[PDB]
């Protein structure tokens, strides 16, 4: 089943990139509705059964970032209601986790962390009139991902759920965190898409797929978060004075919300991709956040 995903993907590729032979291919990473494969130890294929934002992201991001930190370069692209493959070259690299990050000196975590705030001053201060069809307005998202759960299986939640909810869409309709600059984002700026090279430094930055022109605030959510996956709190609050010119209190804010929504965010997916098990733990991360003391 590990050798046979494999087959058909290697088909689809000679088939659609006519001169493309396939010498090699393994899986190297799968999203819930997607897959990645390393082909020819050379190049990074994401394919999707239903990606072209992520492309015309990628297009006018090489077109205009002034960087030396690499970022897919889209060489073989196949798009389709039914079908979806972007096709370029690997970054070469290493992934930047909690484990890599405290076996580094003071100094060179400093530098990794001027890396990133540049990047992101730069990117985040892009002309962005040329993608202005990627915007993205989160509150809204969730009032209308919300209109959803009340036409769909709101009425038969628990009362504990549902005061989840409310609680949670009183906290939204108060705050004041999505009034301000709005800027093009990576918006899924985690450490599991960001490369280091040999010195420990910020070489090249990946997976733009959920890019667009959204709050500012956005693209330090997970510089911010606070878990295993993630470096912490201080690394995101040093980042944050790095960049510069950006309230940090509401960037916190920011962050803390979209933490709290996660379980409802669970739960739409689940809705909308007809797929019960994320309502289901969705409502279960609700009793967890629920009872932690
Ligand atoms: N070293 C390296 N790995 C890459 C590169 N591009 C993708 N990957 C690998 O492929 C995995 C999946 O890639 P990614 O762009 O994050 O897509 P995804 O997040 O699973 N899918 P989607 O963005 O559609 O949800 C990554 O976790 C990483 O391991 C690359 O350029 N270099
Ligand atoms: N894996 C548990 C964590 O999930 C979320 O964080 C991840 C976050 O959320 C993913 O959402 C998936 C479900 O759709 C999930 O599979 C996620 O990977 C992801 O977008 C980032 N690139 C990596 C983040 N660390 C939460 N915001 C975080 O609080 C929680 O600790
Ligand atoms: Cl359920
Ligand atoms: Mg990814
Ligand atoms: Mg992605």
């Amino acid at each position: 089943d590990n050798a046979t995903n494999v087959k058909a993907m290697k088909y689809l590729i000679e088939h659609y990139f006519d001169n493309f032979k396939v010498d090699s291919i393994e899986i190297i990473g799968s999203g819930y509705d997607s897959v990645a494969y390393l082909v020819n130890n050379e190049y990074i294929f994401k394919t999707k059964f239903s990606y072209a934002k992520e492309k015309a992201i990628y297009n006018f991001l090489n077109t205009n970032l002034e960087t030396n930190v690499k970022i897919p370069n889209i060489e073989y692209s196949y798009i389709s209601d039914e079908l979806s493959i972007l096709g370029y070259k690997e970054i070469k690299g290493t992934f930047l986790t909690p484990e890599i990050y405290s076996t580094m000196s003071e100094e060179e975590q400093n530098l990794l962390k001027r890396d990133i705030a540049s990047f992101l001053r730069q990117m985040h201060g892009l002309d962005y009139t040329d993608i202005s069809e990627c915007t993205i307005d989160n509150k809204q998202n969730v009032l209308e991902e919300y209109i959803l759960l009340r036409e769909t299986i709101y009425n038969d939640l628990t009362d504990i759920e549902k005061d989840y909810i409310e609680s949670f869409m009183e906290r939204l309709n108060a705050t004041t965190v999505f009034e301000g600059k709005k800027c093009l984002c990576h918006n899924d700026f985690s450490c599991n898409h960001l490369l280091l090279d040999g010195n420990n430094r910020l070489t090249g930055i990946i997976d733009f797929g959920d890019s667009g022109i959204i709050d500012e605030y956005c693209d330090f959510i997970y510089l911010l978060e606070d878990s295993e996956e993630e470096i912490g709190t201080n690394f995101g609050e040093d980042i944050l004075r790095m960049y510069g010119n950006i309230d940090i209190e509401k960037a916190k804010e920011y962050q803390d919300i979209v933490e709290e929504y996660y379980p409802i965010e669970t739960i739409v997916y689940g809705i909308k991709n007809i797929k019960q098990e994320f309502i289901e733990n969705g409502r279960k991360e609700i009793y967890k956040r629920t009872y932690k003391d």
